[PDB]
């Protein structure tokens, strides 16, 4: 027996519950065991899209070993202390894919992603821990994703970029290629705002928007 | 017994037409039902990629009490003329959606969509009368969209956006989320230009451009 | 009996393998016939994601007579040598689409091209020779597209576009309508960079960017 939750009943987990049901009823065929959402804004519990929702303690208070958790929870901080309590309390991390996900040869994604419709790991990729691809996102050829990054919708990037821990890409952002010699590195918790298009290594820490991105004023 | 239509045999029809019969074929299950296009620049009767295309005059004609048709006109002063003559007319309005169209929990969509092929509607969105969301567009949780909105492809809908009525938004235009306290409106009769990027209210008829949005000169 | 292959064994060669794993064992139905890269870099054959890698030389002394290569290599100039000799060596040219990629109706593409994942050529499209489609572009109702175009990811190319011979399309780029009487041409060998906003027709040789587009300085 298994239990499974999405872990945030906000907008984030209220467009991955789809996913979270294609990647159990579907990819898993799995149309025995349950899927909640986990919100610790909740006291008593409640329905949200007909599913119930609870607070973790009771989440955690379910009598079953076998608990799988996706965290749908977009801010990459709250996203990490949640994982580092899960794996603490025995619960494992999830990955979820939708039916029209494309992953493609060679691929590495630690458990927890969040791989929405729409969504390509193209060739000889390397993802983290609970990477969000929101929908319509792709990562080319040779990418190294770290941990904790987050896609918006309508992500563009392209062959041979690194991004490192916690950088957020906004939606519609694009990315140029890298080369082997020297990949396109977006710094550790950048922010490349909606609509930016990116030519250059991102700094860490920086937030650029524009076109060309430059750094937000 | 039933006949369906597409009106409009132009680019948004010729380009609708394998959409209505992924709809009719394949959601439906329906191979016996005939579909044509109405399109009222035709005096005689011609055919259109193989399909029959007449008049209204000649559509209205048919001995059928049951006739379904899609609008397929992105100007929506015309759609919504179109539809206030179908429904008085006693023709029922009727959604289309492709086999790789998403539709996510606690939708609503008023009869008469033009849902594009790789279309997203996320959780808990409203849509009114006779939307297009043309190929690869995507309206996220919690939007209110009026009524004879028309989005070009691969519009950028992210959450907690209300489209009032008539607004256009133009190819790959990326609009930020609102809130729940202060949802992001897009204005009655609006103009977003292809490639915007919106970061705040569009007011009602403004026609904007660039990035970040700007009102046209 | 007949032999595939895909030329080019780098980035664009590894995320088009998949694709042309679709084609052969989905779409042709074959689990028969055996597919590999070709790469002119290489002496001894090598394996590259678990398929045999081996140079052109080595590809023409396979005794078969019933070859077919996709061309995945995105430089255009180099595309047309090496089709040219395919032709000359009698190898077949082979269009590789995916299962997500979407052709509708009256469409005419020259053999060679290479269709990624959730493309759509549109209604009464014409394309020239060895065209690559990369991920999520598409071509609208009533373009002609020459020979040895190539499109980056996320092309949105819409309709009565006409695109010569050579021309690159960056990724993300928006190309705004043409109209029938007046098509909107990307003239021979421009280059549109990724991000950019195309309203106007675009010279032979010219390199845009920007939103709106303008001659990159
Ligand atoms: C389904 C979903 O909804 S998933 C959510 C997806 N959402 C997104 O991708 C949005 C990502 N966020 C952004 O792009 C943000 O705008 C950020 C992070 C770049 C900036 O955020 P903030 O610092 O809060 O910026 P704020 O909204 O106050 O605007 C700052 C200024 O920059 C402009 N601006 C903001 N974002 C951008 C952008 N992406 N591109 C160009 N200009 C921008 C604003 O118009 C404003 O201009 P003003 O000085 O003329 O008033
Ligand atoms: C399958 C299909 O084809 S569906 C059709 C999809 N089509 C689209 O999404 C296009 C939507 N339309 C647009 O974006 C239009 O350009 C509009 C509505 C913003 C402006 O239309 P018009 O007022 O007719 O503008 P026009 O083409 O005359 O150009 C006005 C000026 O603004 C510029 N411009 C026009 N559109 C844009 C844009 N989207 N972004 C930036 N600049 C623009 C033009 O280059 C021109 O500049 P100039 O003064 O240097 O000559
Ligand atoms: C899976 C894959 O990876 S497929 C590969 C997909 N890749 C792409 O689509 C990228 C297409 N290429 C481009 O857009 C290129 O940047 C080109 C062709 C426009 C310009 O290339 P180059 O001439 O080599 O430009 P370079 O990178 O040296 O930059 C020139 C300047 O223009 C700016 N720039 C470059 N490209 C763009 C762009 N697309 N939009 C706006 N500005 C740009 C750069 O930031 C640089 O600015 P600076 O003068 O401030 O330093
Ligand atoms: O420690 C936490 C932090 C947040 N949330 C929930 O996560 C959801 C997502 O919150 P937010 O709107 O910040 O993010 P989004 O849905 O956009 O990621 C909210 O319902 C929060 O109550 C939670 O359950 N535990
Ligand atoms: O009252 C109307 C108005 C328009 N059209 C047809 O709708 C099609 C679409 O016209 P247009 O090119 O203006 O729009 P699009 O295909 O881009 O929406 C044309 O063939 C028109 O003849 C029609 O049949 N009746
Ligand atoms: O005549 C040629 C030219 C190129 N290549 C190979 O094509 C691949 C693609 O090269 P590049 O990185 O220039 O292009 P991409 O993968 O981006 O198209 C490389 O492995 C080259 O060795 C080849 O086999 N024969
Ligand atoms: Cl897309």
């Amino acid at each position: 027996s298994k239990v499974f939750a999405v872990y945030g009943a906000s907008g984030c987990g209220r467009s991955l519950m789809p996913v979270a049901n294609e990647q159990l009823r579907i990819l898993e065929g799995d149309t025995d065991s349950q899927i909640v959402f986990i919100d610790d804004a909740l006291d008593d519990n409640i329905t949200v899209n007909g599913y119930t929702a609870m607070n973790y303690t009771k989440f955690k208070s379910i009598k079953n070993d076998d608990k799988f958790v996706l965290i749908a929870i977009a801010n990459s901080s709250i996203r990490q202390k949640i994982a580092d309590k899960l794996v603490k309390d025995g619960i494992s991390l999830w990955t979820v894919q939708g039916m029209t996900t494309l992953i493609m040869d060679e691929v590495s994604i630690d458990a927890g992603a969040a791989l929405s419709p729409f969504v390509t790991i193209a060739a000889n990729v390397t993802i983290g821990k609970c990477f969000h691809a929101n929908l319509y996102s792709y990562v080319e050829h040779d990418c190294i994703i770290g941990d904790y990054v987050t896609f918006a919708p309508r992500v563009s990037c392209n062959g041979n970029i690194h991004i490192h821990d916690h950088a957020y890409i906004g939606t519609g952002a694009v990315i140029k290629q890298g080369t082997p010699d020297k990949p396109l590195i977006i710094g550790k918790g950048a922010i490349v705002g909606m609509g930016a298009v990116v030519t250059k290594e991102v700094p860490a820490g920086a937030v650029v928007i524009g076109n060309p991105a430059r750094l937000l004023n």
